[PDB]
Parts: structure tokens; C-alpha cells; sequence
């Protein structure tokens, strides 16, 4: 995959499962068109949002839907979701995986991108 | 007083100075309404961007633009901006604290909510 | 005032309150010594530690007793205590905070490192 | 494996290639014994430190040589390692995946924990 997308739960220590997760790409007009979505794993990985040949540049938004996945747990959460907004593939195709770690008042994010 | 933001530096250990602060409410219509912006004091604080009487119950958007920060250092970073995005919610009195830290292809954020 | 501790609980939003800090100072033998300890105080800060005078060059450890604060909370941790070793040098005058974020199964750690 | 450990760079947005790890295990005398070594691979992963057999119930301490990382990419950091200390197959045997992304001035841990 070009893009995958890892979630992990700093309150279990465990793979966030089933967490939604929506992508954009930013069209010409400037507005957030759909480009992709999925729901992660029992492993917490999304795989196979996208193909190279249709992740061309542009400007990404990844959305997380964090709120949803601690609400089914019980747990009020303080944010909405977790947006990660990135230019892609400005240099050439390159691999993103971007992985989220989830509390309820807290996230992280960080990208790991690499050179096929 | 209601809401303050709070940026750090993970590279140089130091606040982030000088960061554009962005910050928006959800209209009805599900498009966002830009509320207030500022830039960080030397200490990595924004200040004073709403009041008790104009914070209201809604959803908010603080957007922090990092890449012009990572910019001005000469360091190639990895998001557009980082997003946070929270309902503000009436319990007691509360204190938003919105804090950031910063690298430049990873960024966490924290929610400190407290009473007068 | 030369070194302060300040304490994020990630699953509450909150300072993370009565949380024991131990400081220790690596002796020329390489044992750890101890060196000063307290509690945090309501807003999560401990300051108070140590005196420019006593705060030589050298290398310390902030140990944060992470696992009674989530016992005292009904909640199981994975980690013993948060650890954070450096070294203390002499450039201009300097302030270290030593900030900690904490979840039950993750913990993060910042230094922000700054002039009077 | 039973206990496996990965790093990642938050200035690069990469794996965190050749970083040494140390592992010690609490003795009954409360002194920490090496209990395995190794260094990440080209993925900052590391994996083979140990068998289910020789990983018993303890007191473990994962030692992640963070200043020796960065000071041979001329980067001199904050910390002189980072330290993991956690209890190991408390209720019986686990899986462990310690987790650290690491920046000059801060870094995380994580603990992915699994019932084989
Ligand atoms: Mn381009
Ligand atoms: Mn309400
Ligand atoms: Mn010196
Ligand atoms: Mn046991």
C-alpha cells in the first residue's frame, strides 16, 4: 500500500479495532473531496485504502473517528476525531503509514514515510 | 480565559514562538466560522482568545500552523497544520488548556480541562 | 526554581495529582544518590526540588511513580515509574521542566530547557 | 518473540535504524542482571532478544540508547536513554511490543501487550 494507517489504544495497550477512518484530497476549488475510507483491523492496521496510480500529489486529510471508538467503550471523550492533513507525493510516489495513539484526552500522531 | 493553547518544541526542547493559532466554530450549516487567531508569546502561550460570555456550547476547531513554523527553522515537515477538534461542553465552570507538542513529522496534543 | 516537574494524566484531562517524583544524582561510583523527592502539587507541578547552588553539572534521574497514581485510580498500568535520565550543564542561565504525559499502557516525556 | 522493541524518529519520519537496546531483570537481590542486547535493524525493529522459556515472570527494564542514536546524526539530545521498567507475565505468559518515537528533547513509549 501507499497509505495505511495504524491505530493503537494507550489505555489497553492494544490495537484500536475497528476505528473509522476517513480520507480527503483536496480538490482545485480548495474543498475537501472523498478520496477513501475503511475501518481498522483486529490488528489495527487499515490497509488498501488506495493504488498508486490513484494517489497522485496533492493535499491529504486523514480523519480518525476517535470520538465513535471510545464512545463504544464507555468513555467520554474530549476530541471529535484526529485529522492528520499532509501533502503527498510532492517529490515523487512515496509510502505513508500514519500511525495514531489514542487516549481519551490525548493523541498522537506520527508519519512514517518511505522511499519505494 | 476560557481557552488557552499552549505550543512546545520537541526538536530544541523550547515553547514554539511565533505560531499562527487558528480557531473556528461549527456553524449550522456544518461549515466552519473562523472565532478568534493569534500568534504564540515567547513562552509558547496564546491568551485571551474568546471570552466566558462568547465561548459557548458548540464544536470547535483550533488549527496550529506548524508548517510555517517548521519552515522558518529551515526543517522540512511532514503535516499541513495540526488539528484539534472538541465540543465544548457546560458542566461547571471549566478551563480549556489545549497543549502541543511539536516534531516535525509527529505531533501530540493534550487536553487539560479544569474548574475556576 | 532550576528544575521543575510538571504532570499530565492523558486519560482524564487533568494534572495527575499526588504523584510521588524521586530525583536522584549518578555518584562517581555510577550508583544513583538520592537527591530530592516531593509530591505534585493540585495543578500536577513540583517545584522546589533543588537550589542553583546544589544543581550542579552531572547526570540525573526523575523517577515518577506512575504505578500508584493508576492503583490509586482503580486502574491497571503496564510501566513500574516513568524514568527520565539526562545530563544538567552549565551554558547560560537555565531552567529545566521536565514534562510527563501519562496513560496506563504509554507515557511521553518532554524537556523544555530555557534562560531566566 | 515473547519481547520485541521498536523505534521510530519523529525528525525524519522514519524507522530508527542501529539504536542499541539493553535489557536487565530485577534479581531477588533488587539488583538489575543483563538479560539480553541487540540494536534495530534497517525497520527499528528488534526482535530475538529472548524465548518464551527464559522469559519468566519479573521485573524487566528495556534501556533504549537514545543519546548514542542521535549524537551520530550530530544531534545533541536531552536524554541519555530512555528507560522501560514493567512487570512481565504477571498473570501468565505474554507478548510484549515496547514502542518508542524519539526527538531531541522528547520521547514516547508505548507497550502493546498480547495473549499468544
Ligand atoms: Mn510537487
Ligand atoms: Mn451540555
Ligand atoms: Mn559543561
Ligand atoms: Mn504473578
Amino acid at each position: 500500500c501507499p497509505l495505511m494507517v495504524k491505530v493503537l489504544d494507550a489505555v489497553r495497550g492494544s490495537p484500536a479495532i475497528n476505528v473509522a477512518v476517513h480520507v480527503f484530497r483536496k480538490a482545485a476549488d480548495d474543498t475537501w473531496e472523498p478520496f477513501a475510507s475503511g475501518k481498522t483491523s483486529e490488528s489495527g492496521e487499515l490497509h488498501g485504502l488506495t493504488t498508486e496510480e490513484e494517489f497522485v500529489e496533492g493535499i491529504y486529510k486523514v480523519e480518525i473517528d476517535t470520538k465513535s471508538y471510545w464512545k463504544a467503550l464507555g468513555i467520554s471523550p474530549f476530541h471529535e476525531h484526529a485529522e492528520v492533513v499532509f501533502t503527498a507525493n510532492d517529490s515523487g510516489p512515496r509510502r505513508y503509514t500514519i500511525a495514531a495513539l489514542l487516549s481519551p484526552y490525548s493523541y498522537s500522531t506520527t508519519a512514517v514515510v518511505t522511499n519505494p
